[PDB]
């Protein structure tokens, strides 16, 4: 037996206790060693309801990544509502490692193993676990990077597809490598290379899956309509530096267009922090090639409103609520208490 319950979990990771990498250093002193002998205990013919849009686990992962970043990625200056703070900001080594979220005795995590589970609703293949899987705290917008992939057809996750204000998460079943670089020796100019032939292939598929949820209909893509730079550009952190990338060449409906699409990017110093509060200035990029090859495994979409009288739905990349970023890997988990 069990009851829908919330508690205070602990974390686990394979952090190498010697590395200077910020994540390892933080997980070394804030997480326990990964369970060496873990086991799924299959709850046969048990059907439990899940919900990833109202999950405390997300919030508990948020507090960690807010803490980890604030312990390691310190800005030279914090313009937090006037309270401008000058402090130290040495360049560091930044590469996320997997983190596990375990329950204390008296509770357990129920993991939905349905291959087509969309995050909400009921699950029929429930199994019980003590620690989640190695989740990578990847901070990014528009595109979800370095995550897990749907084990079947493309899944469309949303707290309510009808409400257009609720964000749409797309869990791809095939990753698309995005390769970003800042050439050695303007030091903020950079670019991301994406195979245009796989992107549109996968982009086509997303449309197909999106038509199913909107009474077939016409599904068009358009760049974001206003907002802060962090959301109009595909923002992400690579080797510690903040890359801003113009995804105008990906969210056009052009598709003689299937070569290597090169995205213009800029390493930005003034960042509109994702943890909340305000702005923060960082030091200029390190010398050398700042290269990060990453898997696109999801997309942050936001549908336009008012097309109820029209015959087409417009979709624009979203982001900025990193809670929906962890939400894309914690969807299959849920904390219940052993009553
Ligand atoms: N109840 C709560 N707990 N709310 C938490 C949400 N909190 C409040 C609102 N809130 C924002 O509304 N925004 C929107 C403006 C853009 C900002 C951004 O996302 N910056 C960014 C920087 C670097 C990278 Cl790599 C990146 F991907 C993104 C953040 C903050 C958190
Ligand atoms: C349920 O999930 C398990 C993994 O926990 C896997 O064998 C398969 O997807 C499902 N199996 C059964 C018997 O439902
Ligand atoms: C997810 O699946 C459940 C199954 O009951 C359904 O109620 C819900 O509307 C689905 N949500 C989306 C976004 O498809
Ligand atoms: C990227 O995706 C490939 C297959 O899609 C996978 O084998 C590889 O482990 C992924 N890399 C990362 C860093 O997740
Ligand atoms: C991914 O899902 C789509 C349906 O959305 C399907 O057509 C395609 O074959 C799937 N690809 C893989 C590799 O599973
Ligand atoms: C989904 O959003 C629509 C539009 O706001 C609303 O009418 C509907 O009640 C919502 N569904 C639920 C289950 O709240
Ligand atoms: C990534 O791009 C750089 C610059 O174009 C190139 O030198 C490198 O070989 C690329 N790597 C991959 C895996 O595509
Ligand atoms: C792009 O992807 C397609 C299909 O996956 C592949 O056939 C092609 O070789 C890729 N192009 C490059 C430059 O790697
Ligand atoms: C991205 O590039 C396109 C075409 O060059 C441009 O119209 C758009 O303004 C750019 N995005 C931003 C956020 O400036
Ligand atoms: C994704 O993973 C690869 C290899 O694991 C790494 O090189 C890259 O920096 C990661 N991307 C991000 C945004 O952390």
């Amino acid at each position: 037996v069990w009851k829908d319950a919330d508690t205070t979990l602990f974390c686990a990771s394979d952090a190498k206790a010697y590395e200077t990498e910020v994540h390892n250093v933080w997980a070394t002193h804030a997480c326990v060693p990964t369970d060496p002998n873990p086991q799924e205990i299959h709850l046969e013919n048990v059907t439990e309801n899940f919900n990833m849009w109202k999950n405390n686990m997300v919030e508990q992962m948020h507090e960690d990544i807010i803490s980890l970043w604030d312990q390691s990625l310190q800005p030279c200056v914090k313009l937090t509502g006037g309270s401008v703070i000058k402090q130290a900001c040495p360049k560091i080594s930044f590469d996320p490692i997997p983190i596990h979220y375990c329950t204390p005795a008296g509770y357990v995590i129920l993991k939905c193993n349905d291959k087509n589970f969309n995050g909400t609703g009921p699950c029929k293949n429930v199994s019980s676990v003590q620690c989640t899987h190695g989740i990578k705290p990847v901070v990014s917008t528009q595109l979800l990077l370095n995550g897990s992939l749907a084990e079947e057809e493309i899944i469309i996750r949303s707290e309510n597809l009808t409400n257009n204000a609720k964000t749409i998460i797309v869990h791809l079943n095939k990753s698309v490598e995005i390769n970003c670089t800042r050439p050695s020796n303007d030091i903020r100019k950079a670019y991301c290379e994406i195979n245009g032939t796989k992107w549109n292939k996968v982009l086509k598929q997303v449309t197909e899956k999106l038509k199913e949820h909107f009474n077939n209909k016409t599904i068009i893509f358009q760049p974001p309509s206003g907002g802060d730079l962090e959301i109009t550009m595909h923002s992400f952190n690579c080797r510690g530096e903040f890359f801003y990338c113009n995804t105008t060449q990906l969210f056009n409906n052009t598709c003689g267009c299937n070569g290597t699409i090169t995205l213009p990017c800029k390493i930005k110093q003034i960042i509109n922090m994702w943890q909340g509060t305000g702005q923060a200035m960082y030091a200029p990029p390190i010398d050398g090639k700042i290269n990060c090859v990453s898997n696109i495994t999801g997309i942050l979409l936001t549908r336009d409103g008012g097309a109820n009288n029209t015959s087409n739905e417009t979709f624009r990349p979203g982001g900025g609520d990193m809670r929906d970023n962890w939400r894309s890997e914690l969807y299959k988990y849920k904390v219940v208490q052993i009553e």
